[PDB]
């Protein structure tokens, strides 16, 4: 839902 979560799974 947002690119700024990086590599957070999901």
């Amino acid at each position: 839902q947002h690119w700024s979560y990086x590599l957070r799974p999901g």
